[PDB]
């Protein structure tokens, strides 16, 4: 259940909040 976060994480490692 790791990828939840890089689904969206991959992408919004500056934009994650």
């Amino acid at each position: 259940d790791r990828q939840i976060k890089i689904w969206f994480q991959n992408r919004r490692m500056k934009w994650k909040k």
